[PDB]
């Protein structure tokens, strides 16, 4: 176990970092990182690979066709590209993408990735929340996965141990790239924001990887705080603070 | 990219012809001809050469010894020759043949041929299908190769770029010959039939070569249709129709 409480600042949560070279895990709050929860928008990492593998999309510029629906996030109000849909967590884009994939292919791919409970039984999600077509099995619905399982899934995909094409993984790396105002830090990730009504707690995620010199760390930061203000973007700041403090570069460090 | 969709009659598939003279490929459905799939009985093209190279067989008359097992395919119920085993896609004959070759020898030969993924890890095949010994790594199992890779393998074998003896390649050419009712062209090939239970699609193949007035084409015809009625023999019919319309002149 390790203590990253200083970077959480009272926010209830946990973190796990896995290094490819030492095969060692750095775990903070062992019980929480082993608890399965809705992946929320972190599922976009996998749905992007499914869409590329099934030919629904083919590049970072791929579009799904916009029907003119007005959404709160104005970056959703257009025929946006895969890259923009990933960075803006655009649910309509990804719902239209996964509906063009047959259920058995998604099932086989989640089974092979060991993606948590691999439960896509509630395909359309929780329609009893009134959000209509802004729902799916990965949004506070049947699919659930633990932070440790997320890190194990990343490692298999990005270490080249799955059947996904290298060019498809390269598209995912490109759109996952984060700008942290330090060209020495190579961080890739995806946020997830959801509320668990059964436990009255958020599902705030930041999942990805850090390429530091010749080392690679797959990580998952997760909050379960009762404060509805705790979102994926806030858990992302915690992750970056943990990276800068405990996984900083030796060479070219700031003076 | 060419289009042979007419000859497929709505069946999902692709085709690739390679001309060793101008090094040009005629491709129908590029994404499908680059997709690796189980070779099924088209693997007999290579397992025949492995058996000959290793002395397990020596001629088109070679027999492997029949134990009296009664198979569903009554054409398998006798001590059949290599020629008959090849033409009837006799799995028991070829499994007994490959079982006499060390996995290291098969691995080195496939790696040297660049035979797709060269994955022979599931030697006994997919036993989950309940067929027991009628299974092998080349039958909806670990070994996978694309139609393009099939053509590239055929070309290396018949153009003399492999380690196989010319005498053995000639035995394979003889057993692969098919009658197309046209003495102005020579057609050679092998069918393959499988069903991919995971993806619910057939693997139906016809792989071989065409010789017509000085020109040689290596080809692979493949279907990935949902309909289990689509077998190697049906894809062979499609291949002959493609050859008659686009390669006879």
């Amino acid at each position: 176990m390790v203590d990253y409480s200083d970077c959480f600042e009272g926010i209830s949560g946990g973190a796990i970092f896995y290094n490819t070279k030492n095969k060692e895990y750095n775990i903070y709050n062992k019980e929480l990182i082993e608890t399965r929860r809705s992946p929320c928008s972190t599922f976009k990492i996998v749905s992007t690979l499914i869409g590329l593998e099934k030919g629904v999309i083919n590049s970072k510029e791929s579009v799904m066709g916009y029907d003119g629906t007005e959404y709160p996030n104005k970056n959703w109000n257009k025929n946006l590209s895969l890259e923009e849909a990933f960075k803006e967590s655009c649910v309509w884009y990804y719902k239209k993408l996964i509906d063009k994939v047959d259920a058995k292919s998604v099932q086989n791919i989640l089974d092979d990735l060991k993606y948590g409970n691999c439960d896509i039984s509630e395909w359309e999600g929780d329609l009893k929340n009134g959000k209509g077509h802004l729902n799916g099995f990965w949004l506070e619905s049947s699919l659930q996965i633990s932070p440790k399982e997320q890190v194990q899934t990343m490692a298999k995909i990005f270490e080249g141990d799955t059947n996904f094409k290298k060019e498809h993984i390269n598209i995912l790396r490109d759109i996952m790239k984060i700008d942290v105002n330090d060209k020495n830090i190579n961080v890739y990730g995806k946020t997830g924001t959801g509320f668990d009504e059964k436990n009255k707690r958020v599902d705030a995620w930041f999942v990805g990887m850090l390429e530091r010199e010749g080392d690679t760390y797959y990580f998952a930061i997760k909050s379960d705080d009762s404060n509805k203000e705790i979102t994926g973007p806030k858990v992302k700041e915690i992750a970056i603070n943990i990276i800068k403090k405990y996984y900083s570069v030796r060479e070219g460090a700031a003076l």
